């Protein structure tokens, strides 16, 4: 009213509290109807490629945190490139088959796959699918990540279906498919074979076995008296011996008195005394391994022979340096028992209850017939010691119940014929972290032979007939029909038909004179479908190419995506299907726990969308080193939500007193700019380049608090809180508040353009708000190029130690606000007794220092006298008052007050800007 004269800040259109949650879908909708994917895939059409393929999630329900914190930074990693000259196709994706399929319909909809027929077993899954595809795309949606949703690719569309197939012929083709029967792991829960990409380790509890095997033949080495000794874990295992294990050269065995003759091996007396827990033992003569080859030992309760054999994968660290060898139940024991042709032996079902091959122990599940066989065993007398252990032990990746090994003929791919070239494509592959090549490296010179196949449904049958040779028929014609027919029905072909209609037709087979075939019913590995997607993405697509430039997928998918995308790649093109890596961390809560319902401190997705909203989350994704584990928890987004509201005031308030500003043609020279001026250019121009650096280098937390420092210190306390008492009060054409003004549009132009890729709810959002709108969004400009600044390095120095000396000025100030006498900045007179430096700069100072430091009068003397005010190290200060009259317009004490008659109660500045007019007004 009569107080007032207008000049606050006029544009509000942006609110301070931001309510993103019920304004951010409003914002998504517009997206939508323009079809931003599609604007910024033709407006970079003829740019590079630059291609983020991907991985596949699983569809086994609603998305988790570690589910966005994934396609958050994909996004960020998309948007940047899409603005930088590079076109940036992102196409989602879904792996829709599996046991993480299958499981949830079981346990969460109580459906039974045995009460129904495979055909709708597998429709039902199908339905499922496309339920939770739909969902988690919405969800996706909400979060704010741009791709081409309403055409992405699943893993039960008949074109992956037929491209993965011609993956398996491929590899077929140069020999690296086989059938064999080998020790494999499996799951009596599941009732299939697993790989350990679909196993996980947890602590279980097993009871440790010391027994004894009489000596029937010593070869001359043993009599009878003698027994050897042996330690199990896995009791269940004893039925299906077949021999014992001990090193040949390396390790020398000894026989051992505790009133009967044992055989040891001679390092491990003392801890086989300990356990089994003799009184008084003497040691009789020791041997050499190798000497016992070949001698027949009995099995404690069959009393069937059983060989001794010599084997490298012995170790001093078990508990005795003889093994129970039992091929059907082990890696190491299939080898040993195939050089010596022992008979390989699986007395266990695939329901894991013991077959008609263990007499004393058929129908038992076989962890429940551990204490039978130890009962026998004792009652054998060839028991020695029973303890109990917990150890970390396989498990179902789904079921979470443990699985065992059983020696079963399944399809694996040869991964020992083409290991060399998969080492080299590491090697050439760029990983961030650095330690994923060593990660996947040492995964690849250890891996043994992939078992692809699997004894369930929902997933796409393997490609192989037999004849009445029974010969597994793989050929490019099969291959090449059965992809064809893939193609136009699915998978669900395979199912509904026999073998003579799944074949060419005219195929004959040498081995089947009759042309009687059969079919496989086993499935491909759900790592093998979403390891075929570069084949049928990355190369089948037009809008894509492989390899692909980066793959970006969590930890766990060293042993997964990352390891069978490479295998499937490196098997048919010998180069690896990606040129780069980027690895991130899982997501647990503020103690760093497992984010499990059981704990109780699950973070959903959902919950912060609705209660905070999408920036927020994506700034937290940008706030935490997402390449090793990220905690999270409500305090910690909280926080995250607070440093929003300093970003967004800040842009208010950049919003706020830009408005009185067109920078058509109102654009000031970086000449006629303030010195002060050109150093915040310096800084915005030092700060664009920082942050398409680190872009570049992908490290999004040196973002975070780069942007974080300079709005909440540098801007909002510092340049900002000068221009809060100067651009409005003088004339609005003034040179001083124009420059200050070009300087924020700069900023504003600049800064929205580059936090674009991060958060983009408020970047659209700001973008509205700005008087140059050449493009729609601010997702269709590129982002700005960094310009030098003449004269840059002495400004630097020069205005650092200013910003440095008006700390310590607004310090001062603070200590008379602690006296509050004065209880005002602009008021205070101050009188300054600067260093020599101190005063040097000083001089140096083309600018209005009052201004700067917001007090109404400065003088500078070499009083050098401290009193008891305040003296900081480069100067001593004087916090004092004008008693001048204060201006009613300004604020500040001047005692130009009274000089104007039409405006007695104001300063001279103040009343020459209020008379005079522009042009207008
Ligand atoms: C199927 C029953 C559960 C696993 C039960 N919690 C249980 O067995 N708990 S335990 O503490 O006995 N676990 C010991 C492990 O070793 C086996 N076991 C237990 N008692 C004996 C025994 N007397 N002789 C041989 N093996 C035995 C169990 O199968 C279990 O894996
Ligand atoms: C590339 C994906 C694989 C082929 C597989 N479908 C799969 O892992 N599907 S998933 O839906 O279980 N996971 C998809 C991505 O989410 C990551 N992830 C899973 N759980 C978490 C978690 N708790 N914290 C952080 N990230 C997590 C996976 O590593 C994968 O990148
Ligand atoms: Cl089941
Ligand atoms: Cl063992
Ligand atoms: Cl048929
Ligand atoms: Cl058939
Ligand atoms: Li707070
Ligand atoms: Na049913
Ligand atoms: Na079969
Ligand atoms: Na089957
Ligand atoms: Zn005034």
């Amino acid at each position: 009213m009569e107080y007032k004269d207008t000049l606050l800040m006029p544009k509000t259109e942006f609110p301070m509290r931001g309510n993103l949650p019920n304004r951010e879908p409003k914002m998504q909708e517009q997206w939508a109807e323009m079809n931003i994917y599609e604007k910024v895939q033709k407006r970079t059409e003829g740019r590079p490629l630059f291609v983020l393929h991907d991985g596949p999630p699983y569809a086994n329900g609603d998305i988790h945190m570690g589910h966005a914190l994934n396609k958050i930074l994909k996004d960020f990693i998309v948007r940047y490139k899409s603005m930088s000259g590079f076109c940036a196709p992102y196409v989602p994706g879904w792996d829709t088959h599996g046991l993480p399929i299958e499981t949830a319909l079981t346990k969460n909809k109580k459906v039974n796959r045995k009460e129904m027929t495979v055909a709708e077993f597998r429709k039902l899954c199908e339905q499922y699918a496309w339920e939770q595809v739909n969902g988690q795309r919405e969800q996706f949606k909400r979060l704010g990540v741009r791709g081409d949703w309403d055409n992405p690719y699943v893993t039960l569309q008949p074109q992956y279906e037929a491209q993965q197939i011609k993956v398996f012929g491929d590899m077929a083709k140069k020999g690296y498919i086989y059938k064999g029967l080998k020790p494999v792991y499996w799951s009596p829960s599941s009732e299939s074979a697993l790989a350990e990409a679909e196993i996980e380790y947890y602590d279980k509890r097993s009871a440790s076995i010391y027994v004894a095997f009489n000596v029937k033949d010593g070869k001359g080495v043993l009599e009878q008296d003698e027994k050897f000794i042996i330690w199990t874990t896995t009791p269940w295992t004893m039925p299906a011996n077949q021999g014992i294990a001990v090193n040949p050269e390396l390790q020398y065995s000894v026989v051992e008195a505790d009133g009967a003759k044992y055989v040891v091996a001679t390092e491990l007396i003392e801890t086989v005394a300990k356990e089994i827990e003799w009184a008084d033992y003497k040691t009789l003569r020791t041997v050499k391994g190798s000497e016992l080859e070949r001698v027949v030992a009995e099995h404690p309760i069959y009393k069937r022979d059983s060989l001794v054999v010599l084997g490298d994968h012995v170790t001093t660290d078990a508990g005795t340096g003889c093994v129970h060898t039992a091929p059907g139940h082990g890696e190491d024991d299939f080898i040993v028992g195939q050089k010596y042709g022992l008979e390989v032996l699986c007395p266990v079902d695939s329901k894991g209850h013991m077959t008609n091959e263990a007499p004393g122990f058929e129908g038992l599940f076989y962890d429940k017939a551990n204490k039978p066989i130890t009962d026998k065993l004792e009652e054998e007398g060839a028991l020695l010691k029973l303890s109990f252990i917990t150890h970390s032990y396989p498990h179902d990746w789904r079921t979470k119940k443990p699985t065992i090994f059983r020696a079963t003929a399944q399809w694996f791919a040869s991964i020992k014929d083409f290991r060399e070239d998969l080492l080299k494509a590491v090697e050439k592959t760029k990983w961030v972290p650095t330690w994923g090549e060593t990660r996947l490296y040492n995964m690849v010179r250890d891996r043994g032979d992939w078992c692809i196949s699997r004894q369930r449904a929902w997933g796409v049958p393997i490609p192989v007939f037999y004849a009445e040779n029974e010969e597994p028929i793989i050929t490019d014609e099969t291959i090449e029909h059965v992809s064809n027919l893939f193609r136009e029905h699915g998978s669900n072909v395979w199912f509904e038909r026999e073998a003579k209609d799944l074949l060419p037709e005219g195929f004959t087979h040498e081995g089947s004179p009759n042309g009687r075939f059969t079919k496989e019913t086993d499935i491909m590995d759900v790592w093998f479908d979403s390891g075929s997607s570069h084949q049928a993405v990355l190369e089948e697509r037009e809008d894509l190419q492989r390899p692909a430039d980066l793959y970006l997928e969590g930890s766990d998918q060293y042993r997964g995506w990352f390891n069978s995308s490479l295998s499937t790649s490196v098997a048919v093109t010998g180069e690896a299907p990606y040129k780069g890596v980027l690895s991130h961390g899982f997501a647990l809560d503020g103690e760093g726990r497992k984010m499990s319902k059981s704990l109780g401190n699950v973070v959903i997705p959902e919950k912060v969308m609705k209660q905070l909203g999408a920036d927020i989350l994506r700034l937290w994704v940008a706030s935490v080193d997402y390449q090793a584990d990220v905690r999270v928890s409500d305090n910690i987004l909280k926080q995250v939500a607070e440093v929003y509201r300093k970003i967004r005031n800040t842009f208010r308030f950049l919003l706020g007193n830009l408005a009185d500003f067109n920078p058509t043609t109102d654009a000031v020279a970086v000449e006629d700019l303030r010195e002060v001026d050109r150093y915040m250019l310096v800084k915005l121009n030092k700060l664009i380049d920082k942050v398409k650096k680190s872009y570049d280098s992908y490290e999004f937390s040196s973002i975070y608090h780069a942007v974080h420092n300079f709005c909440t210190i540098d801007m909002s306390s510092f340049y900002l809180d000068f221009a809060k008492d100067v651009l409005y009060i003088e004339a609005e054409n003034n040179v001083e508040r124009r420059s200050i003004q070009t300087v924020l549009y700069e900023t504003l132009l600049s800064l929205t353009k580059l936090v674009s890729p991060i958060l983009s709810h408020t970047a659209d959002e700001v973008w509205v708000h700005i008087p140059n709108v050449t493009e729609e969004s601010v997702q269709l400009v590129d982002m700005p190029e960094v310009q030098e600044i003449e004269g840059a390095d002495q400004l630097v120095e020069k205005w650092d130690a200013f910003m440095e000396l008006r700390d310590e000025v607004l310090k001062a100030l603070e200590q008379a606000r602690n006296e509050k006498v004065i209880g005002k900045s602009l008021e205070a007179k101050l009188t300054l007794y600067p260093t020599a430096d101190t005063k040097e700069l000083l001089a140096s100072i083309s600018e209005n220092v009052g201004q700067l430091f917001i007090v109404s009068d400065l003088e500078v003397a070499e009083g050098e006298a401290p009193a008891e005010a305040q003296k900081f190290s480069y100067a001593s200060i004087v916090v004092s008052k004008a008693e001048g009259e204060k201006c009613e317009r300004c604020w500040v004490v001047s005692p130009t007050v009274g000089e104007d008659q039409d405006h007695p109660t104001l300063c001279t500045r103040c009343a020459d800007v209020v008379k005079n007019h522009y042009v207008q007004q």
